[PDB]
């Protein structure tokens, strides 16, 4: 699709066998979504934006599906205020900017 | 302008006068530039992401020019790492997200 940014470009995800809404973030290097369970181990990581800084876990190598498209790629999760696809994963299903 | 997403969006922005670095974010609602003098009259904001919330200063009526596109909207300044152009005034460049 061609989404343009009138209004927050929003979509449905599939995590872990769940429906979620996320946000395709140019701006944000990194994939985060709010508490879930995920398979596996996982390693810490520290973020930071525009209030500070947040501690999350990285899981790495994680199934999702983004508005219909497969991505397999590093997950973050964490009380994050809205679940976040970021160039991580944007990268994964050929996303880019054009004006 | 094509622009993939493997690495940050960065581009060229005029503003007050200046030139500075500013990341393309599809994920914020709002342009906020670090500290920095503009002209007239402005108020108080707070604005919310990773981490909690920012207290900024709102100007309205801004002219920027984005990577040689020249648009005109509120920006925030505050004590921002990254200058972020976000979703009001990306659309008034054309930018939209493609896949
Ligand atoms: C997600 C993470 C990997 C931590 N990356 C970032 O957060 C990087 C950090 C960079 C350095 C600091 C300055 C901002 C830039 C760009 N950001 C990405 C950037 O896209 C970031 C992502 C985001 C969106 C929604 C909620 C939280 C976080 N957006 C923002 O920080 C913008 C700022 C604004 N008010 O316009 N936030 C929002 O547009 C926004 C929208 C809805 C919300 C609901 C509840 C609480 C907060 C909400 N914030
Ligand atoms: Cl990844
Ligand atoms: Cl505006
Ligand atoms: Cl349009």
């Amino acid at each position: 699709p061609q989404i343009t940014l009138w209004k927050r470009p929003l979509v449905t995800i599939k995590i872990g066998g769940q429906l979620k809404e996320a946000l395709l973030d140019t701006g944000a290097d990194d994939t985060v979504i709010e508490e879930m369970s995920l398979p596996g181990r996982w390693k810490p990581k520290m973020i930071g934006g525009i209030g500070g800084f947040m501690k999350v876990r990285q899981y790495d190598q994680i199934i999702i599906e983004i508005a219909g498209h497969k991505a397999i790629g590093t997950v973050l999760v964490g009380p994050t205020p809205v679940n976040i696809i970021g160039r991580n994963l944007l990268t994964q299903i050929g996303a880019t900017l054009n004006f």
